């Protein structure tokens, strides 16, 4: 029996997706937030619950009977709530007798510079505290955070606009992220570990702008800027302001070597990576 | 203005003692679950308030518009409550507009076997999040907790009987870990900083024996035994099962050499230690 939070997410319905081609749609549980988007799960074999971070009560519930659970993140914005959210779901697993878990944390976050890598931190350690077997599954940045249908907009302009500098992105698409997830959860051997699922074929926004060029065609350069440049650059193409920070904050970090270490668990664990160029044609 | 949580437990009320050496009691805050037991308190200068760790709303109270937080740890035997508890803490502090915490945790962390140190670690993680300036004093385990007013059951035997085999020991006493605390809530230069607040002058329990027959006149040795028979000792003296299995841990974990690494932070920062005789005396 494997239960899946975050299962409506874009991660979580990849990892159901990986899990529906190596086991009865029987064994999975889906636990969602809002039962009604999860309908297209329940048409499949899936069976839904109601499992909501904000309501422990909940969470008893849905964890009842569990014997693997993946915790997969909250997106929240705020960082101290999503603390507060995550002790919830642990303390509900442990409650549940939840007999592994595994939790997509944050590649190297030891040596990160982003606030976020504090929650994945604190929440490691919460599921430490369970004793109960676990995976912690250390996910790198998304590919798809930076190769997106919004691509569009560099090609149209000629540029790739970014505060990243000449930092190296060692991302790895949520795919192939949520295939690592599905493999651990059916196999043996990966009790009380942890992976940093990274890339060991890492790149940089001058070599992601060669790659748009030779797929589009099109000349775009990479054009670096500043921090406030990003950010009002951002805000200005309809970003809204909280977001557009965050993601100046994340270019930021790459500028000072925050995606730039690489590790071969990822490979080893899925077989061969994704190539940026096959990312990029499929965005576009 | 400084606030302290725990204020009617043992090293609380002891930090505000030294607080009060230090401040007029006016700006002192006992934050404290139990108001009754806070009458002593509020009978010299000390404003109290009700707060509960398992109730966010008293939280939000309790440290409205305080400057400076002194978080003392749950005592909950339960781990992955002691979570939950820490969390609902640390994010009223950051609602409430908390300018400077100070958490007492555990020293050399990293390196426990025993799983309050993952707790600790969750909680500080937790701190880092808010970014409130912080101040991580990280307590040794408490002298008191080894040579107290129990050493005449001992001295009656001629034996103390433990599992800690012949592993070293960096405890400090309650009263010099409060003074500590109150040092740092007191003068500036503390800010963003962590500190392994231990002793320069560690001990063995063949050491402790020898002191203790000093002081008695009386012949004790060290009988050290195996871990189920520390357990079993311990609850056939009255001490009840998860309190016999949790000191058991303790002294097995000292046998590995869990408390065996030492730091000059707390001489540096309250002068010179208390001798382990003058507080075997005072036990006795
Ligand atoms: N490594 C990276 O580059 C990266 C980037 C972004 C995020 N992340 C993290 O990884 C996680 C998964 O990524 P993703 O692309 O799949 O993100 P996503 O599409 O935003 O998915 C977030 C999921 O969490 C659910 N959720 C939100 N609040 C919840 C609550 N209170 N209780 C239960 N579920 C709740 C959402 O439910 P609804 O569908 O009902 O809203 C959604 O299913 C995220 O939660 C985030 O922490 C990682
Ligand atoms: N380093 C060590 O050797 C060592 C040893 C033991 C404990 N500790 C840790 O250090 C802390 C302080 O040590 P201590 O000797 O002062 O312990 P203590 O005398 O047991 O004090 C614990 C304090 O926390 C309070 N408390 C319990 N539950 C609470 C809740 N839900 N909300 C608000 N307050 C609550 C208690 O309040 P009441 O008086 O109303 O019950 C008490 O004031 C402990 O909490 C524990 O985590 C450290």
């Amino acid at each position: 029996s494997i239960a899946v939070t975050g299962a409506t997410g874009q991660l979580g319905g990849l990892v159901i997706q990986h899990l529906l081609k190596k086991v009865p749609a029987s064994q999975i549980i889906a636990i969602v937030r809002n039962v009604e988007k999860a309908s297209t799960l329940a048409d499949q074999g899936v069976e839904v619950r109601h499992g909501d971070y904000n309501q422990p009560e909940s969470l008893q519930k849905a964890f009842a009977g569990v014997s693997k659970l993946l915790f997969i993140s909250g997106p929240h914005y705020d960082n101290t709530l999503l603390i507060v959210q995550h002790a919830n779901v642990v303390k509900a697993a442990r409650d549940a007798g939840v007999k592994h878990i595994a939790y997509t944390g944050y590649a190297f976050a030891e040596e990160s510079i982003i606030p976020l890598a504090h929650v994945h931190l604190a929440t490691e350690y919460a599921i430490r505290t369970t004793n109960i077997p676990y995976t912690f599954l250390r996910n790198a940045l998304y590919t798809d955070f930076f190769v997106n249908e919004g691509l569009r907009a560099s090609t149209e302009s000629g540029a790739i606009v970014t505060n990243a500098g000449s930092g190296i992105v060692n991302s790895v698409t949520r795919n192939e992220l949520a295939l690592a997830a599905a493999t651990v959860l059916t196999e043996e051997g990966h009790e009380n570990k942890t992976y940093n699922l990274v890339s060991n074929q890492p790149w940089t926004f001058d070599e992601l702008a060669q790659i748009l060029s030779e797929v589009s065609g099109k000349k775009v350069v990479h054009q670096p800027v500043s921090f406030e440049e990003e950010k009002n650059f951002l805000v200005n193409a309809g970003v809204p302001e909280p977001f557009a920070e965050i993601t100046a904050a994340i270019y930021d970090a790459i500028s000072k070597g925050e995606a730039s270490k690489t590790s071969d668990d990822l490979q080893k664990l899925i077989g061969s990576l994704t190539p940026l160029k096959e990312t990029v044609k499929q965005a576009l």
